[PDB]
């Protein structure tokens, strides 16, 4: 059977979701228990931890413009998503996204991972730009598997605290 249902217009899905794809929720999965993981993510929204995904990430940023903190050859590049560019990000390449307009729309495209797989979540220095703390999570569902790492990292000095130089980084806004 069609287990994900028929084809359905896209651009009208997006703004039938437009109360989604903005703060506090910002993206929505569209279809559930799938191998692909179909997401599109609005904004606004700025974050400071960088991902590690041991899988690929394509990207589509249908509308307007976001950008990609990246850690590429050790060295803090940015790989800008204006509106109407494609990317496909190779595995365990270290990003934050940065989503700064209302309004805007990102079609990201993961694979499920399988067990024993890992994501981590990492925060690194702004001083120093040592790594801060990691913390590996097999992923197995976005909504209930991470916001309490996030929410664990801002409220701990000690998580936050950079061990080269000692500084504490800022936890939620940088
Ligand atoms: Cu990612
Ligand atoms: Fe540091």
């Amino acid at each position: 059977m069609l287990t994900y249902g028929a084809p359905f217009n896209f651009p009208r899905w997006i703004d039938e979701h437009a109360h989604l794809l903005k703060p506090p929720v910002g993206n929505r999965q569209v279809w559930q228990d799938s191998d692909f993981i179909v997401t599109v993510v609005g904004g606004p929204n700025h974050r400071t931890d960088y991902h590690d995904d041991p899988l690929e990430e394509f990207f589509y940023q249908l509308r307007g413009n976001a950008y990609l903190n990246l850690w590429v050859d050790g060295r803090r590049e940015r790989a800008d998503l204006k509106e109407g560019d494609i990317f496909l990000l190779p595995p365990h390449v270290r990003h934050s996204p940065q989503r700064p307009e209302a309004g805007s729309a990102c079609l990201v495209i993961e694979r499920q991972r399988p067990a024993g797989m890992l994501d981590g979540f990492e925060w690194y220095c702004d001083a120093c730009g040592h790594l801060v703390h990691r913390v590996e999570v097999q992923l197995k569902s976005i909504v209930t598997d991470l916001p309490p790492l996030f929410e664990s990292f801002y409220a701990s000095e000690d998580k936050r605290r950079c061990p080269h130089c000692g500084q504490v980084h800022p936890g939620r806004a940088a």
